[PDB]
């Protein structure tokens, strides 16, 4: 049950002017995609809070990317959720390894430990965690650590399954795509076919979405290895295999996973919300 | 649980190109608005297809408006989700005066008997019926008799809970949406709130959702009554008041509530769907 939002005051939107005119703003399946200026985060907040919305960030720092998670947290910290409940869950080889980083109140860290060694992600996020993310949060979101936030990014990610546009590729046509290409490969995607590539990167949803798509992912990654091939891009090949047969109810713009060094700052780009470490 | 969507051949969105530049197609809260252009068809028929959809439309024919039923359930017939499950609930004071319509296969009507007199329609969608569509239908939708189909309404629509622009105010300022005005009235909108002004002629949403949307719009008009006030637009302001303060999942652009004798053919509306009858 969702009570009543409290009186508020706001610009009032206007029917014959878009928030963007530059960008599509929504999937041909009615998906919002997320940019600067499609929302105003006072009333998602509102919304959220409301709810008592909790939200569960995973992230994997294993071997010698435990180094990236100083700054990873303490930017996920100024930028990530803030005013919500959050449950970081730091899946590592290293837990010792792990810095001491100041959370503000709400928010709470788990650090998981792991095996070091493709399938480990995908594998860890459904089969060991299933019961543990059920109990304790509304939505999960899976992230790579080589990463800091530098801008919001907030409750406006928040639905039943996302992806976000990878960078490399949101102004290419679909043959150009890095999707799996062999139809020996469970992921494997015909050139005439795909909305978007997906980064590997940033996906998440509700708990019981996320757990259906790293399940299917899981087992499509051991159908292949049974079959001994690797997709091209490894779980991000068979993350977009899922979406395109599973359409994600938002779609994340490239302000949400950006690689400055490599891209620039283009003037489509109004924020740079998360952002790859060189 | 969401079975895979087959291989389907169809235009590559792209990001940088939007389908429709001289609109508002999402609303501020990430609620897409439903215009021509902004969705393909044959995603969404294949996505509610594959969880079986059954829609149930209700609509109201007492004394007069019996005369509307022919003309608006023939036209249902050619335009409103076909290919889906549909389940007509006609309510009336004249059940002999119900014209026998021949119906497409998986689609049914249901004459449903009320007495003839405000607080009818809300009182009659929530108090009464509420098993009946909980057992029946997966999603309402709820119009008025005395208009027609002229193009497709389908799966488009469909969300846990819309509106539908009033075609007199979508290019309006808030300040002139004919809100309830009165602070004694529990449909009270200040002149410095409002998204929108939705018309009552056509509302929906998951079952759960309209009985919640009902429920709530008849208690609110029967405190009205016990303080002796009838909001200005009877239930359509109550219907307001609910949205403002519990928003859309999706807004129907005025292509869905269009009155042509009134109003034309603007260049903005690509189609007429669903029209008054003078
Ligand atoms: O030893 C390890 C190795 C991995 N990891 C974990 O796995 C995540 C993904 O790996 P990585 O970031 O290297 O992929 P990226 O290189 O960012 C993968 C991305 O860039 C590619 C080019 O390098 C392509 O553009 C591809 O499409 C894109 O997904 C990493 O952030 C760590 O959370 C770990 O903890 N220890
Ligand atoms: O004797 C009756 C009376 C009503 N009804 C039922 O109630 C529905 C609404 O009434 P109506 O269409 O007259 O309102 P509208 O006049 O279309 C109401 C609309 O137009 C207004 C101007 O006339 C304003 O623009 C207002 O904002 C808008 O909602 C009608 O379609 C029938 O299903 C019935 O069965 N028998
Ligand atoms: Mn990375
Ligand atoms: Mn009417």
């Amino acid at each position: 049950f969702m009570v009543s939002l409290p009186r508020m005051v706001y610009p009032q939107p206007k029917v014959l002017t878009p928030c963007r005119k530059d960008v599509l703003v929504v999937t041909p399946w009615l998906a919002p995609i997320v940019w600067e200026g499609t929302f105003n985060i006072d009333i998602l907040n509102e919304q959220f809070r409301l709810q008592n919305t909790t939200i569960g960030l995973t992230v994997f720092a294993i071997k010698k990317y435990v180094a990236f998670l100083k700054l990873f947290l303490e930017t996920a910290e100024k930028h990530f959720m803030v005013g919500h409940r959050v449950h970081y869950y730091v899946f590592t080889d290293q837990p010792a390894a792990v810095p001491r980083v100041t959370l503000g109140t709400g928010r709470q860290l788990s650090v998981l430990e792991v095996r070091a060694y493709s399938m480990r992600r995908m594998e860890m996020i459904s089969d060991f965690c299933e019961r543990r993310f059920l109990s304790e949060v509304d939505y999960l979101v899976c992230v790579d650590v080589d990463m800091e936030f530098r801008d919001h990014v907030g409750v406006e990610i928040l639905t039943p399954l996302f992806g976000t546009l990878h960078p490399s590729f949101y102004g290419s046509s679909r043959e150009a795509f890095t999707y799996e290409r062999r139809p020996q490969s469970q992921a494997y995607i015909p050139k005439d076919e795909g909305d978007f590539y997906y980064m590997g990167a940033f996906f998440g949803g509700s708990v019981q979405e996320v757990q259906r798509l790293t399940r299917a992912c899981h087992q499509a990654m051991m159908v292949d290895q049974a079959n001994g091939i690797e997709a091209v891009w490894h779980d991000e090949s068979h993350l977009n295999k899922y979406l395109l047969r599973h359409k994600p109810t938002k779609v994340l713009s490239p302000e949400y996973l950006w690689d400055q060094q490599l891209l620039g700052w283009p003037a489509v780009l109004r924020k740079l919300r998360f952002t790859a470490v060189p």
